[PDB]
Formats: C-alpha cells, structure tokens, sequence
C-alpha cells in the first residue's frame, strides 16, 4: 500500500474553521490553505496526499477532500484551528489545533512536500531541516513564519531566523504583505532580490493582478477574476498549480509560472476551488 508512489505531493498544515464578518453577519467556511492547494495538484492530475489536524468532530466537516480523492490523514487535536476575518482587514486565531512534531513526518509521502501553514508556531522552524532529509522537492509558504498571533490578532512579524533556513526551501512562497514584512520595501521585484539573497533559490510571489517567480531571473504572468467571490483561495491554487507545472510536468519555469497563472484565472471565474469543469480552460 504506502511507499509505493514517488510521483505525488504532500501538503502539511492546518485545516480551518474560517469565519467571514462583514458589517454584522458571520460567514463560516471549511477550508484552511491546504484544502485549496490539495484540491488543486490533484485535479491536474497530481495524486496528492495531506496530512492535517483537527478534532475528532470536525474530520467530517472537512469530507470534501476525500469525496474528492484526495487522501487524509487527520491527525489528532483536542482543538481545531479557527480563524475570524473582521471587515481593511484583521484576523483572529480563536483557536489554534495543536502543532505539528517531527513523528508528524512520518507520514509524507513523494516526490515533493509543501509545507502550508495559517500562523506562525503551527510549524516549528526547527522541523524545516527535519523534513529537508526526506524529501527530493521542499516547499513553504511565508504564511507560516510571518503571521504571528499575539493575543489572538494574527499580525505580520519578520521571520527572526528566515536566514538559518530559507536555504533548506527549494521554493518559497510569499504574497504582497509578506514579502515587505520579511524585505521592508514594497518593490515586490526588489524583495524577490532580498529574499533570495536570504538563501530562497526559488521565490514565487504572488499579488493581486499575477505572480511573479524569481531564481536570478524575472518569470510573470497575469491572472483574472470574474468577481470578488471569485478571488478567494488564489495564493493557494497558483502555488499548487505552479508545483504540478515544475515539479511534476517537468515544464520550465517560465512555462510553469504562465501555468500557475492560467489556472489561478480559471479557478477565479467562481467561488471555490478548481472544479473538473474548469480543466478545459486551463490551455
């Protein structure tokens, strides 16, 4: 059964109960990065696997990736992560799921791993070098090391030992308000420089009209919304989509970077993630 696939891609992170108030009235929503970034790589073709946490209650709240084929595994948690979005915009971590620990590795499996978290704490730095030993193609997402709670508000924080361990990352993912927390210059093109010079060798950013990937050289390509409903889960769906690209199609970079873009633009005719009805958009 297990060990048996080299051509597939874990992601690592948290599930989320997410909770939109707009001017008065909640909105609750299953998701969490990976839900998006997992439905994603395996509708492209990708078989995917994720491991998460969460309550023992919750896992059926968050059927939708195996109704899907995605495989889980739900690790146990006596708290699911919980995050309230107040409408600018402010986050609150109501309740954070317990963190990962290195005997949550065990269970990656192939080729490539993303490790995709909503807070920092929820995966410990110090597992990024763990995790570099097992694996041929290591991802993160800023998301992670970045966004801090501090009585329970989600705020961005440079990443204090980003230098020890962006080397470890053959891709690194930041969107707008990362990259100038971890550069201090909204000049995305200048914080790609920055951050490479960190020790990211690969840098793939994201912003609100496309993404831009750096190795030493400027890949972009632009992308398009419907609606505002339809922006929802971009960051997530253009970094799983530029994965498949690179790491699995074996395109170029430069033809993966325009991949990434084409299938953040079909996702974004609708709400929710990439459907099977939208494959055919993609070229």
């Amino acid at each position: 059964i297990h060990h048996h696939h080299h051509h597939m891609i874990t992601f690592i992170g948290h599930v989320s109960k997410d909770v939109n108030v707009v001017d008065g009235k909640r909105e609750i929503a299953y998701g969490g990065g990976v839900v998006m970034g997992a439905i994603t790589s395996s509708l492209l073709g990708v078989k995917t696997k994720v491991i998460t946490k969460c309550t023992r209650e919750d896992v059926s709240k968050f059927s939708f990736l195996r109704d899907n084929g995605v495989e889980v595994v739900f690790l146990k948690s006596p708290r699911t992560t919980s995050i309230e979005n107040r409408y600018t915009r402010e986050s609150f971590l109501i309740s954070a799921a317990d963190p990962f620990t290195e005997s949550d590795l065990a269970f990656i499996e192939g080729e490539a791993v993303h490790i995709n978290p909503l807070w920092y704490g929820e995966f410990p730095e110090d597992l990024i070098p763990v995790l570099r030993r097992k694996v041929m193609f290591l991802s993160a997402d800023a998301q992670g090391f970045v966004r801090v709670p501090e009585n329970e508000k989600l705020v961005y924080r440079d990443w204090e030992m980003k230098e020890k361990y962006l080397k470890y990352l053959d891709l690194f993912k930041v969107d707008s308000r990362e990259a100038e927390t971890l550069t201090g210059t909204n000049d995305l093109r200048e914080s790609c420089r920055i951050i490479r010079s960190f020790g990211a060798k690969i840098i793939l950013a994201t912003h609100a009209s496309g993404v831009i990937v750096f190795d030493g050289n400027f890949y972009e390509a632009s992308f398009r919304s419907w609606s505002l409903e339809g922006r929802t889960g971009r960051g997530d769906t253009c970094t799983a989509a530029f994965l498949v690209g690179f790491v699995f199609k074996k395109m170029s970079i430069e033809k993966a970077t325009k991949f990434a873009a084409a299938v953040t633009s079909v996702k974004m005719r609708h709400p929710g993630p990439l459907r099977r009805e939208d494959l055919e958009a993609i070229s």
